[PDB]
RNA sequence: AAGUGUUUAAGGGCGCAUGGUGGAUGCCUUGGCACUGGGAGCCGAUGAAGGACGUAGGAGGCUGCGAUAAGCCUCGGGG
């Protein structure tokens, strides 16, 4: 649901924030598929991919790449 | 009266006609084998070769990947 193009914009800060923001989405989401209460599945797919997305960004920056 | 003489198949054999079992034969192939012309001839403490355990919305094997886990970013191809 964010791009990279959109996440390259974003504080330092603001990332680790979205990135705990993330975590915290996953894990509602694994335990309303424990219960069986979710209906797209795909939403843990793509926020995963969010999550690894945010650390590759912040990575780069470290890195210098960016 | 004396004499002649067919007439059983419990089961078996042989032939033929129809089947079963079995996977030979013919015709094949996603696999092999032997080589030819090139490439590259090393990888590893910046942790190798090879593995264990994990990893997808649903059990396991092979494949890929490593808690960023059948994947993340960038540059090109493609449609
Ligand atoms: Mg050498
Ligand atoms: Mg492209």
């Amino acid at each position: 649901g964010t791009t990279p193009g959109e996440l390259r914009e974003l504080t330092d800060d603001e990332l680790k924030d979205k990135l705990r923001e993330s975590k915290e989405e996953l894990f509602n989401l694994r335990f309303q598929m424990a219960t069986g209460q979710l209906s797209n599945n795909r939403r843990l797919r793509t926020v995963r991919q969010e999550i690894a997305r945010v650390y590759t960004v912040l990575r780069e920056r470290e890195l210098g790449l960016a």
